[PDB]
């Protein structure tokens, strides 16, 4: 195919916005989580018009100032996770102690328009919970990364140690949660990048969870058994790398094994035998029409199936990281014809 891929803007959000996750519904409607203003779901109706409907689902302010993942549980359910920040501030920090996990109820004749929401769990001893994939096998419980700041603290933050990452299940019909899989480098970040996450963007595919680690480069993967704990002896694979600030992926389209992963201001398209392509934004003729992208999710009716959504935060190509101008945004790229 000819690079870069066609792709279309579907929605900008206000300055000062943040859309940092994203999961497809059943009946191709997309549903994205917020970071600032407020933590919220919004949802763009039909994504596939040239002038789709966005319209907010859900402030989740009651319980949290931001959302963080999104991830389908069972059929048109979902978990959110988010917790309180010390300010809108693209810099700040989250408040120790205050994150938890929600979920949107779709499911079901009285809920198919207007979710029924509610609080899962609160998780005070994780850090900062990231991306959310449910297990293929048994949907209601899901696996969540963590990772970020061990000692967050209103601006100026001045220690930054970070946190080893780690990887919770929760349960989401009781609740119950613990952390399966922690204390490896590769959940890990010593800022390579500067100030950043290790392990950020998580999905499983078969028996594998598969995330991408923004500080190190590498797209890893790790076999786990029913629970979600690693098979031993418990050993990351690489299985792609590019010197880039990943933050979410998926794997597609349809039952295709390729990853497609959001990079710094660009979009990558990995081959599973570890071959990286730019396919979008810097680094192609689009250059910086995309900066900021945070995460990208495939088209799930019998009509855009090859459309990848991506969801974004930035305004203009940031360089300094104190001094960006976010601005939510959704895009999508048509992958019609892309192979290795
Ligand atoms: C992955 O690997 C990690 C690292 O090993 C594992 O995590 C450890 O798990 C241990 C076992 O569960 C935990 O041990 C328990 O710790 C409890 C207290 O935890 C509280 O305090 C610690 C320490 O806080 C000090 O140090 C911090 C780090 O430097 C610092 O940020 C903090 O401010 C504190 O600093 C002050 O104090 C130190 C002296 O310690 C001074 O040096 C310093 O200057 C400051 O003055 C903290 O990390 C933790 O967050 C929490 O706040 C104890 O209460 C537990 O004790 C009970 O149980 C014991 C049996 O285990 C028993 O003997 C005892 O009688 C009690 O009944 C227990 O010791 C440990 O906290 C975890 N450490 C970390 C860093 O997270 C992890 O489990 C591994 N993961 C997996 C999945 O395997
Ligand atoms: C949402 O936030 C927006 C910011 O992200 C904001 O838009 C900004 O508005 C301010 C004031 O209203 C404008 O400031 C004015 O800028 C002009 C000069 O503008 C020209 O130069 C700037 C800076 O150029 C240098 O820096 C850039 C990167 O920083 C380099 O690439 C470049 O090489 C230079 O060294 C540039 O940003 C401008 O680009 C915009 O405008 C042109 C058309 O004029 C477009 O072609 C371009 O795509 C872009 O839209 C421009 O070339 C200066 O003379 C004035 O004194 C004043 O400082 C900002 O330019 C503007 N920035 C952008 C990116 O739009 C929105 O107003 C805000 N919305 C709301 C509702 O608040
Ligand atoms: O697990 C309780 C406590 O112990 C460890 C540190 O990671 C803390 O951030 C955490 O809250
Ligand atoms: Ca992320």
């Amino acid at each position: 195919v000819k690079l870069p891929l066609p792709q279309r803007l579907l929605h900008d959000w206000a300055n000062g916005s943040w859309v940092e996750n994203i999961s497809v519904r059943p009946n191709g409607n997309l549903l994205v989580s917020t970071s600032t203003p407020d933590g919220s779901v919004w949802q763009i109706k039909e994504p596939w018009k040239d002038q789709p409907e966005v319209e907010l689902v859900y402030n989740f302010d009651q319980w949290v100032d931001r959302l963080i993942g999104i991830g389908e549980t069972t059929p048109d359910k979902y978990v959110v996770v988010g917790s309180r920040f010390y300010s809108t501030d693209p810099m700040s920090s989250h408040v120790d102690r205050t994150f938890a996990a929600m979920e949107l109820d779709f499911s079901g004749s009285a809920n198919k328009d207007k979710p029924a929401v509610r609080l899962i769990a609160w998780f005070p001893d994780a850090h900062l919970l990231q991306g959310v994939a449910a297990l293929p096998w048994d949907r209601t419980k899901v696996l969540i990364s963590d990772q970020y700041l061990l000692r967050p603290r209103a601006a100026p933050q001045k220690d930054w140690t970070p946190a080893r990452g780690q990887v919770w299940t929760l349960d989401t019909v009781t609740g119950a949660h613990e952390v399966v899989f922690a204390n490896d480098t590769a959940l890990d970040t010593t800022y390579r990048h500067g100030y950043d996450v290790g392990i950020n963007g998580i999905k499983i595919r078969r028996d594998w969870l598969y995330w991408v680690n923004s500080d190190d480069g590498n797209i890893y993967r790790l076999k786990i058994d029913k629970t979600g704990h690693a098979v031993p002896p418990a050993k990351p694979e690489v299985v792609a790398f590019q010197d880039t600030i990943w933050d979410d992926f998926t794997f597609g389209p349809e039952h295709e094994d390729t990853i497609w992963a959001t990079g710094f201001n660009a979009i990558f398209a990995a081959s599973p035998q570890g071959k990286v392509v730019t396919v979008n934004g810097v680094g192609t003729s689009d250059n910086g029409i995309m900066p900021g992208p945070t995460a990208c999710a495939f088209g799930r009716s019998p009509h855009d199936r090859n459309i990848l959504y991506v969801t974004g935060n930035m305004g203009e190509i940031p360089v300094d990281i104190e001094h960006v101008h976010l601005k939510g945004w959704v895009r999508a790229i048509d992958t019609t014809g892309f192979h290795f």
